[PDB]
C-alpha cells in the first residue's frame, strides 16, 4: 500500500532522478517516500573517512563500521528491512520484489563491492530485518545502480507509485504491418483469438529454449 | 576510447553516468557517453514513439519507424546494439569482460511493453545485435539496465584496470576493517594474525560457505 524507502550512500546525486520520477499524485497521497543520504553526515573525522584497509591484507578498501553504525542506528527501527547490494549477496528476483512490495519502511545501504565491514550487518540482523542481494552475476564498483534496479522493480509493484498498470516474453509488433521488408507476423491480425494466444505460447517456448535453457 | 550511445525518452534518468565510477571513467577520457532522448527522431506534434500491439495485450509497444530512424543515425556496421529486456540472453561478468574490449555500444532503452521485435531483427542485419537481462525481475524500462550495464563494463576497460588486467565463480566471503573490536563483535582473529597461508585458507574457506549458503547454484547444486 504504502512504503518509505531510505537509501544511504556516498554518491547522494545517483538517487535524484528516480526520486524525481516519482508521481505527485503518489507522494501527496503518502503511497511512497524516497529520501537519500549522505553517508559522511555520519564520518567521526575531519577527512570525512568512510573506509580503511582490510584486515588479513589484500587489494581495495572496506567500509567503515563505525559510521554505518551511527547511520543505521539513526535511520533504521524496528520494522525496518535493512537492504545491502553485493555481488557476494542471495538472488534478487521477482518473487523479492513482490514480498518487498508489502514493507513499511525499506533501508538500502550502498556500499563499494568490497564490502561494509560484515559487523555492520551481523549488528543490524539483532534488531532488524537484513537481506544481502545480487542483482546478477556481475560486480559493480558500488551498490547505487543496484539500488535503482531494486526501487524501481519493487515500487513498480506497489498499486498507483510508478504510474504503471517459466517461460520468456515472446516477439511483440505494432503498426506499419510491413516494415523494411518484414511483415507481422499474419496470424496476429487474424481475429483467432485462440490461436493468437497457442503462437504466442509457442513464440514463448521456442525464445525460453534460445536464450534461457535453465528456464525449462 | 569507447563510445557509448544511450537512446531513451528519458534522457534524465541517465545523469546518474556523471557519478563515481562511469564519471571518472568519462573524466579520464576512457569512454565517451552520449545521451539521446528518441523523441528527437519523431515528426507529429505529439512526438508519438508508441502505438497499440497487433494480436491484443495490454499496454503499448515502440514503434519501428521511430527507433529505426534513431539506429541509422547512430549506428554504424561496427556497433554492438545492446537492448536491455526481461526476456534477453543472461548478462553476465563474462558478457561484460567481452564487452569491455568494444569500440561503439549502442543501449537501446525500451518502455511499455517492449520494442517492436522488427527493430532489433533489422538492425542485425547490418550489425551485432544483444537482447540482454541484466537478472530475472521486471522494470517499468531499460535505463536502470542500461546504468548496471555501463557500470559493469566500465570498471573492466584497460585504463580503469591498469596493472590488474594482467595480474571468479564463487562469492567473496565477508570482510573487515578498524576497530578489531565494535559493540562486542570481534573481527576474526586469524585476520589479526599475520600468517598470509591461514588467511587465504580462512578467505577460501569462508568464501565456499557463502557460496554454498547463497548461491548453491555456482557450485552445481539445487536453488
Amino acid at each position: 500500500g504504502s512504503m518509505k524507502i531510505d537509501v544511504v550512500t556516498i554518491f547522494p546525486e545517483y538517487l535524484q532522478p528516480v526520486r524525481q520520477s516519482l508521481p505527485g499524485k503518489a507522494i501527496d497521497a503518502g503511497l511512497v517516500d524516497v529520501a537519500v543520504h549522505d553517508l559522511r553526515r555520519w564520518t567521526h573525522d575531519v577527512h570525512k573517512s568512510v573506509d580503511d584497509s582490510p584486515y588479513g591484507g589484500g587489494p581495495g578498501m572496506v567500509m567503515k563500521p563505525t559510521v554505518w553504525g551511527d547511520a543505521l542506528d539513526e535511520i533504521c527501527t524496528s520494522e525496518t528491512l535493512l537492504v545491502v547490494p553485493t555481488p557476494a549477496g542471495y538472488p534478487f528476483t521477482q518473487e523479492t520484489a513482490w514480498q518487498w512490495s508489502t514493507e513499511d519502511h525499506l533501508v538500502i545501504a550502498c556500499g563499494r563491492y568490497e564490502g561494509i565491514d560484515q559487523r555492520v550487518a551481523d549488528d543490524a540482523a539483532t534488531r532488524m530485518r537484513v537481506r544481502e542481494v545480487s542483482i546478477g552475476d556481475y560486480v559493480l564498483n558500488g551498490g547505487e545502480a543496484a539500488a535503482l534496479v531494486i526501487i524501481e522493480a519493487v515500487l513498480r509493484l506497489v498499486p498507483g507509485v510508478l504510474g504503471n498498470a517459466s517461460l520468456l516474453e515472446g516477439p511483440s509488433y505494432t503498426r506499419p504491418p510491413s516494415w523494411r521488408g518484414m511483415d507481422v507476423p499474419p496470424v496476429l491480425l487474424s481475429g483467432d483469438h485462440a490461436k493468437i494466444a497457442a503462437w504466442r505460447a509457442e513464440q514463448s517456448r521456442q525464445r525460453t529454449i534460445e536464450r534461457r535453457p535453465d528456464l525449462l
